[PDB]
């Protein structure tokens, strides 16, 4: 509703996009095909890369820093799919952009985008 209204995190379901730490998501959730909010589904490959992105917990008022690996090695799943940019830069400043593939690292050398967890990674 209305996709271009300011973010409005909730802190209820995980397998929403609008959960608190999706904030910089891009992809899918893993909670949505075996995995879970921070580990990967079996048979998939746990990246070593990330994007980043502090985003808002509405429920104690803090910021956290997200840590967005993907888990790679298999076809997108295809399931809750979401696209949030909070404080997403440009390409030039990939820590922070999320339209690159942050699959190294994965064993085997996975770099096929299958789901995205989101960790927390540190306060602010």
């Amino acid at each position: 509703v209305d996709p271009r209204a300011k973010w409005q995190p909730q802190d209820n379901d995980i397998q929403a996009c609008d959960y608190w730490r999706h904030c910089s998501i891009d992809g899918n959730i893993c909670d949505c095909s075996g995995g879970s909010l921070t580990n990967c589904p079996p048979g998939t490959k746990l990246a070593t890369a990330s994007w980043v992105a502090s985003c808002y917990n509405p429920t104690d008022g803090q910021s956290y820093l997200i840590a967005y690996r993907d888990c790679c090695g298999y076809n997108v799943s295809g399931r809750c799919p979401c696209l949030n940019t909070e404080g997403e830069l440009p390409v030039y400043r990939p820590e922070f952009a999320n339209d690159i593939i942050w699959c190294f690292g994965a064993e085997d050398d996975a770099m096929t985008y299958h789901c995205t967890i989101s960790p927390i990674v540190g306060k602010a």
